[PDB]
């Protein structure tokens, strides 16, 4: 439908902007930070569903829009606010309507989410390290995501050619064997020639691309990515 193509036109329309790290871990209170011209997967597919719910005829409607998909119900309230794991990323914009769990209709295959990264390894981020507090809160929301069952794609039953409920413009989210952590990588879905590729800001490219090699293949190449969740915008 016409969502799907505008969250993949909109995707399509950040190619070759650079890759960068930590674009959202300045000093400081947490604030909304936009920085389009300097991405990460998420941050990618943030401002993208962003812009592709603000309907289009607003920096402020943008604006809020971000607001609403990287916070906790769209409440900016210290660096654990953010909604820094995926499935409580997920869990905020199926709560709050603009996202559908796709995986959760169409996938038979679940996984009991485990999720205990952040608090076990506080020394990996700035706003952790050295706030007792945060880390406190980290682990409340860390037991509350975790012991839930989400449902999943395994890597195995993702066919080159995509599968007919994966769309262009479906947000995936890559599942992951790491311990404590649920989800490693993001992109937009893109059928290309029939071949289900994935648009998404490559670390190792250096910037947002569209994939050389089909999904299914992505995932095989890295024995830690396990399966794919499968998101939609819901305008
Ligand atoms: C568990 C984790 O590391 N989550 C981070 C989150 O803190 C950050 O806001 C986002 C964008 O940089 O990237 C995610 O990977
Ligand atoms: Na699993
Ligand atoms: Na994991
Ligand atoms: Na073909």
């Amino acid at each position: 439908g016409q969502g799907g193509k505008d969250m993949l036109s909109n995707g399509i329309k950040y190619l070759d902007v650079p890759y960068v790290a930590h674009t959202l871990e300045a000093d400081g209170p947490e604030e909304l930070v936009i920085n389009c011209d300097e991405v990460d997967c998420t941050t990618l597919v943030e401002y993208v569903l962003a812009e592709t719910l603000t309907p289009k005829l607003s920096e402020s409607a943008f604006a809020d829009n971000l607001q609403k998909i990287r916070y906790r119900d769209g409440k900016i309230d210290g660096y654990t606010s953010r909604l820094h794991y995926i499935a409580d990323w997920i869990n905020n914009g199926v709560r709050n309507g603009f996202l559908q769990d796709v995986t959760g209709a169409m996938s038979p295959d679940t996984e009991r989410l485990s999720i205990s990264y952040m608090s076990s390894h506080p020394q990996l981020y700035k706003q952790l390290a050295n706030s007792p507090e945060n880390v406190a809160k980290m682990k409340k929301i860390e037991q509350s995501l975790s012991g839930k069952e989400v449902h999943y794609l395994p890597k195995a039953k993702l066919p080159a050619d995509g599968l007919p409920w994966i769309k262009d413009g479906d947000i995936i989210a890559i599942t992951t064997n790491t311990p404590g952590l649920d989800v490693a990588h993001m992109g937009i879905a893109f059928y290309a020639d029939n071949k289900l590729l994935l648009v998404h800001a490559s670390s190792t490219d250096k910037k947002v691309v569209v994939s050389k090699v089909p999904l299914s293949q992505m995932l095989k190449d890295n024995n830690k990515w396990t399966g794919i969740r499968v998101l939609r915008m819901k305008k």
